[PDB]
């Protein structure tokens, strides 16, 4: 089947299968304009068995690009352009048919916290403020609306969105934690008023928890706090991400991290996403303990490494970066077919 996914119980049911699921991030497939490199690479993604792809749904800019280029909005003190023209939206349109064609789900952020692509800072330059500021910048808000209503009337009765989600990595530096969860309860509320089909997530690294050892990650600096936003009615489920080799910490300590937030999801009543882990040095040995730690919790629904890597037919390869696990390498076996092999 292919029916809107949900959650029953504390798992999620993605075309009448309940149970855990593993996935990938490939941000960048969005913005691919040769149609055949968006097949090839879901084809590969489907047929190692993955079910879900968190793909950018965002492409911010202030200045238009050269003629050709990829822009999704386009950010100005004086009038905002969202383009859903042949270089805007119609690519991400394509991304979607796609994942309809090749029985995958996909995870869509609408604004990065981080300036690639954009992001905040973006929004900083057409509307003033800072950083910080954005959540309460009326301006800012006022186009990131407008921007999500045209990303979300394109897709509300389209089957393949898993979820719609606020951002990547939302922080607030050293403000209060009462900043992010009063801009997601509203901004979640604004998203499920224009979709009832689909499910709602934050997009959080999971920071601020006070069950873990101390390390930064666990503290309130970066103005979030877990519990609290897991519990906001209008999110559905919880998200968090791993890097320890970012955070100072060594990669071990990434069971506790999974462990400590399946946990809290778990006394929220919801399903837990782990979202994004890498790790630079020796991933099959670092990272294949998180994966069953992953599986084994209860609490947990689904895992996503970042990031896919993959090549086309004419030769170029896909973006990528230090994380990058290319499919049919060596590290493809051990955290992706492997690991499918140990799911079902
Ligand atoms: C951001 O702007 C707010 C309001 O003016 C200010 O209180 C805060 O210090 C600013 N952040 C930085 C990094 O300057
Ligand atoms: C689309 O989904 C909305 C709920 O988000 C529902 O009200 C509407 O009837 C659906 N459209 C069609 C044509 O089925
Ligand atoms: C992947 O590896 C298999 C051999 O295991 C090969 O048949 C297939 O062509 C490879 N895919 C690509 C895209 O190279
Ligand atoms: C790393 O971190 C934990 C504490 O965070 C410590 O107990 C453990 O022994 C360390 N593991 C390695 C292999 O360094």
């Amino acid at each position: 089947a292919s029916s809107f996914v949900t959650i029953s119980g504390t798992q999620f049911n993605i075309d009448g299968k309940v149970g855990y699921f593993a996935g990938t991030n490939c941000y960048w497939c969005s913005f691919l304009t040769n149609h055949a490199d968006v097949d090839s690479t879901f084809s590969h993604i489907s047929s190692s068995g993955l079910k879900v792809v968190r793909v950018w749904g965002f492409n911010d800019v202030n200045t238009q690009p050269s003629p050709g280029q990829i822009w999704f909005q386009k950010l100005s003190a004086t009038g905002s352009t969202i383009n859903t023209g042949a270089d805007g939206l119609q690519t991400l349109d394509y991304v979607v048919q796609s994942a309809e064609q090749h029985n995958l789900k996909l995870i869509i952020p609408f604004v990065n916290n981080w300036s690639d692509y954009g992001g905040i800072n973006a929004y900083v330059n057409a509307f003033g403020g800072n950083a910080t500021t954005w959540y309460t910048n009326t301006a800012a808000q006022t186009q990131y609306r407008k921007y999500v209503q045209a990303v979300v009337s394109r897709y509300a009765n389209s089957t393949a969105i898993f979820a719609w989600e606020l951002g990547n990595e939302p922080r607030c530096n050293g403000c209060s934690t009462d900043v992010i969860v009063q801009w997601a309860t509203s901004v979640s509320q604004y998203v499920k008023s224009l979709d009832s089909n689909h499910l709602v997530t934050l997009g959080d690294e999971g920071l601020g928890l006070s069950t873990g050892d101390g390390a930064y990650p666990y503290t309130y600096g970066e103005g979030t706090d877990f519990a609290k936003n897991v519990q906001i009615k209008s999110l559905d489920f919880g998200t968090f991400h791993l890097y320890p080799d970012s955070w100072g910490t060594n990669y071990t300590w990434g069971n506790g991290w999974i462990q400590t937030h399946a946990a809290a999801c778990l006394a929220a009543g919801k399903p837990c996403v782990f979202e994004e882990y890498g790790a630079q040095q020796n991933p099959c040995t670092n990272e294949a303990p998180w994966q069953t730690t992953s599986l084994t919790t209860r609490g947990m629904g689904g895992d996503m490494f970042w990031q896919w890597g993959d090549t086309f037919a004419n030769g170029a390869q896909s973006n990528s970066d230090p994380y990058t696990v290319w499919y049919n390498s060596s590290n493809w076996q051990c955290l992706v077919k492997n690991h499918v092999d140990a799911i079902n």
